């Protein structure tokens, strides 16, 4: 149960390489932090078990070895990225991982109440997500769990890749 690989997909800017970067600078002893991530191993403890995660991210391979979980992102600042979710990235997903599990992921959310986001969403008539359409749209899919992030504030990043790692220590 020590080496496990994880996937983060979603459309381009939702924060995926973000939520690696925030993950990786929290690792003590402290290591330097790439811009990439390809089979790039971090450490982590959950639960008793020590584990070796090895992350892969698929920035700038949006639009185009055997995977343990999915961390499969939208952005709170974004409809159409959650729209991408059962539209684009789960039929992918299952696809080429079929049964492996997945977390959706609700990034951004800092700017859940933020003004100037709301009003840019304003201008397309849509507004920022709400947490149960999230809720929902992962009940949709068949994801193991739903989780809200920011990178920029930290806040739930944490608790995403542990949330990760113990689905991907139960298949
Ligand atoms: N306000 C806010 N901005 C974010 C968050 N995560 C990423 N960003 C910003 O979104 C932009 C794209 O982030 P990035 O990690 O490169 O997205 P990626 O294309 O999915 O890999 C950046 O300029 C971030 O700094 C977040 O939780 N909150
Ligand atoms: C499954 C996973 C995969 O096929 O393993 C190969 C790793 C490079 C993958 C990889 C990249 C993008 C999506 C996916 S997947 O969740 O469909």
């Amino acid at each position: 149960a020590i080496r496990k690989k994880l996937v983060i997909v979603g459309d381009g800017a939702v924060g995926k390489t973000s939520l690696l970067i925030v993950f990786s600078k929290d690792q003590f002893p402290e290591v330097y932090v790439p811009t990439v991530f390809e089979n790039y191993v971090a450490d982590i403890e959950v639960d008793g078990k020590q584990v070796e995660l090895a992350l892969w991210d698929t920035a700038g391979q949006e639009d185009y070895p055997d995977t343990d979980v999915i961390l499969m992102v939208f952005s709170i600042d974004s409809p159409d990225s959650l729209e991408n979710i059962p539209e684009k990235w789960t039929p992918e997903v299952k696809h080429f991982c079929p049964n492996v599990p997945i977390i959706l992921v609700g990034n951004k959310k800092d700017l859940r109440n933020d003004e100037h986001t709301r009003r840019e969403l304003a201008k397309m008539k849509q507004e920022p997500v709400k947490p149960e359409e999230g809720r929902d749209m992962a009940n949709r899919i068949g994801a193991f769990g739903y989780m809200e992030t920011s990178a920029k504030t930290k806040d739930g990043v944490r608790e995403v890749f542990e949330m990760a790692t113990r689905a991907a220590l139960q298949a």
